[PDB]
């Protein structure tokens, strides 16, 4: 699939940087014709077939195909796609209130209600994606951004669909590995992956939202990964002493090694607490 090959600078003006990653940079931008504001994600292309720098065309096309399908209040929307010899440029919905990661750092510890306010939105976005047989494969606080960080109950959107895959056969068996702290055991063990991996990541996020601590984090990536595979976590009383037993029950049903025994997204929404890269 080919994208628009006009110079993006003919149609948009760029401003402040919103994000920076291994093969991408994100710039705030403004469309000249409408005055509306977006986030332009510049993804570096591969220069050769055998190269390790940049993103393969297959991977870029996969991400764009997924983004084109999605429209939901808790997921990002894709506006347009440009390309040139060096980059594919995704013009995405602007989410200007920063990462949930940075919000959690700056704020004192969350209450269970503040945590569930966030978590219910995440669950709603993931329910949409999973209904579509889309696995995100990179859920973590850095990939959730707030629309406005200065309201009591911030609204969120899931971003960063660079690892997302359609799961039409119940699992996929590809080169898929996210951030060690957040990956499921089946990722660590290079086993076939499905929608269940996301549910593990939600359990890790939930743990962090309630405690400010990462459940599997070691001093090195390898130690983290070993901890994940062994399901080596516990609820430290220093952090969880005034956290409800039901909240812990929720996390325990997601941090399950066997993906078939893990709560699904639908189970998570009916749970009584809710119901109303890899190498150093
Ligand atoms: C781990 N990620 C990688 C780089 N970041 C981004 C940010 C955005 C974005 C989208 C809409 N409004 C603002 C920012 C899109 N893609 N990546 C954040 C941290």
């Amino acid at each position: 699939t080919v994208f628009r090959q006009e110079n993006v600078d003919d149609y948009y003006d760029t401003g402040e940087e919103l994000g920076s990653g291994q093969f991408a940079v994100v710039k705030k931008c403004r469309e000249k014709s409408t005055g509306l504001q977006y986030a332009a994600k510049f993804i570096k292309k591969r220069r050769t077939k055998s190269s390790r720098r940049g993103v393969s065309r297959e991977d870029i096309e996969r991400e764009v195909s997924i983004l084109k399908e999605i429209q939901h209040p808790n997921v990002i929307t894709l506006h347009e796609v440009y390309e040139n010899k060096t980059d594919v440029i995704l013009i995405l919905e602007l989410v200007a209130g920063g990462e949930l990661f940075d919000f959690l750092a700056e704020k004192e510890s969350l209450t269970e209600e503040e945590a569930t306010e966030f978590l219910k939105q995440i669950l709603n976005g993931v329910y949409y994606l999973h209904s579509l047989q889309i696995a995100h494969f990179d859920l973590k606080p850095e990939n959730i951004m707030l629309l406005d960080r200065n309201v009591p109950k911030p609204r969120i959107k899931i971003i960063d669909f660079g690892l997302a895959h359609k799961i039409d056969f119940g699992n996929e068996f590809k080169n898929i590995f996210g951030t060690p702290e957040f990956v499921a055991p089946e990722i660590v063990n290079y086993e076939p992956l499905g929608l269940e991996a996301d549910m593990w990541s939600i359990g890790v996020i939930t743990y962090i939202l309630l405690s400010g601590a990462s459940p599997f984090l070691g001093d090195t990536k390898q130690e983290t990964l070993a901890n994940v595979s062994a399901v080596n976590y516990e609820f430290e009383d220093e952090y969880f002493s005034n956290t409800s037993a039901l909240a812990k029950d929720f996390i325990r049903r997601l941090l399950v090694k066997d993906p078939k025994k893990r709560m699904t997204i639908q189970d998570s929404l009916q749970h009584p607490w809710i119901k109303p890269p890899q190498f150093e």
